[PDB]
DNA sequence: CGGGCATGCCCG
DNA sequence: CGGGCATGCCCG
């Protein structure tokens, strides 16, 4: 009955985890992940790679879904969408999250919650310990009429073809002009005032 | 043959001038006019009163047209429009400038230049030295996908019913959250660095 | 209200 | 590139 998808971490029986590349905090890095904050800082319309780690191999037909929700309680019931400017300038223009480099991407609009998601087949790592998906976020967190400075969580779910939830993980995202600057500011604020 | 409307001041044979109320520079004033900069600072979707002064009375049927153009050479050929966010949230939604409080307003989209303008009948001052029109600017200068931080000029023309230009004046506009702050900053910069 | 944090971006 | 100006707005 809830229209708000769950965000609670569920590593599940396959030992599903996410992982992220190390990139550092130079002012101009295109993306950078903060383990302390469990938060990706990235630039709009640029690659944001996410690694899928599993302990046990999921069954054939498993899918990987990504969906954004607002992190703050007061905004969690509002659907996360592209702002009108970037909508106008495969993926429907209203979708915030895209996957690049995949021939089997599917973009979904839920008929009951109206929430957007993007799904690709799960592929096991090559003869490697993880699989990488290249996500793109098509608005800045600050975009007026879209995210409007509100932080989001991206929820990644591993689902079998029957729709069973096999695993769930999430991470906070800030899409911004200067990921390295902003990661440094938020980590310093965590240390001084968190 | 030009698609860029003239901005050159033409006081003309009726002695046409604009005038503005004095309001000062408190951080929260809703609008404030800088004589030194010939520039109105105002807030979006709030009243921006403009006075029409004439020495001689225009003929019956005279009209008052307002149009925005970009002030900087590199942007002057681009039509000034409402941004997509405020377009979606009598006046066509794409028009930046509205007139409030007038039963005879007309909104025009030029069939050749595609430029927008808003026109009201000229009314002589009451048995007073000027007539006031209440304009509204429906985007901030900073709106993404609209003015995008580019300064505009508003061009006010006094036209007879046959279309003769009787007079023309213009003023720069900044639509912003804090007119009083921003007028003070720009006047100080004029003094220190202009 | 006024102080000052925010965050895209600097081109007259 | 990194410094710092910009400019809406501060609500976990
Ligand atoms: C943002 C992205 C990059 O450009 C490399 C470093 C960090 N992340 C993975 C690869
Ligand atoms: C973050 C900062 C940089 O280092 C370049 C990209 C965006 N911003 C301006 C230049
Ligand atoms: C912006 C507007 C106001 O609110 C009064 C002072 C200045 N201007 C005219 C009236
Ligand atoms: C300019 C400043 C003010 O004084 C109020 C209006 C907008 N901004 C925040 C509050
Ligand atoms: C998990 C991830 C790594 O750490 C490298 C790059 C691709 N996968 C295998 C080797
Ligand atoms: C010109 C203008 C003024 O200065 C006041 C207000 C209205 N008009 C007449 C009196
Ligand atoms: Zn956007
Ligand atoms: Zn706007």
């Amino acid at each position: 009955s809830s229209s708000v998808p769950s965000q609670k971490t569920y590593q599940g029986s396959y030992g599903f985890r996410l992982g992220f590349l190390h990139s550092g905090t130079a002012k101009s890095v295109t993306c950078t992940y903060s383990p302390a904050l469990n938060k990706m800082f990235c630039q709009l319309a640029k690659t944001c790679p996410v690694q899928l780690w599993v302990d046990s191999t999921p069954p054939p037909g498993t899918r990987v879904r990504a969906m954004a929700i607002y992190k703050q309680s007061q905004h969690m019931t509002e659907v996360v969408r592209r702002c009108p400017h970037h909508e106008r300038c495969l993926a429907p223009p209203q979708h915030l999250i895209r996957v690049e480099g995949n021939l089997r991407v599917e973009y979904l609009d839920d008929r009951n919650t109206f929430r957007h998601s993007v799904v690709v087949p799960y592929e096991p790592p090559e003869v490697s310990d993880c699989t990488t998906i290249h996500y793109n976020y098509m608005c800045n967190s600050s975009c007026m009429g879209g995210m409007n400075r509100r932080p989001i969580l991206t929820i990644i779910t591993l689902e079998d073809s029957s729709g069973n939830l096999l695993g769930r993980n999430s991470f906070e995202v800030r899409v911004c002009a200067c990921p390295g600057r902003d990661r440094r500011t938020e980590e310093e604020n965590l240390r001084k005032k968190g």
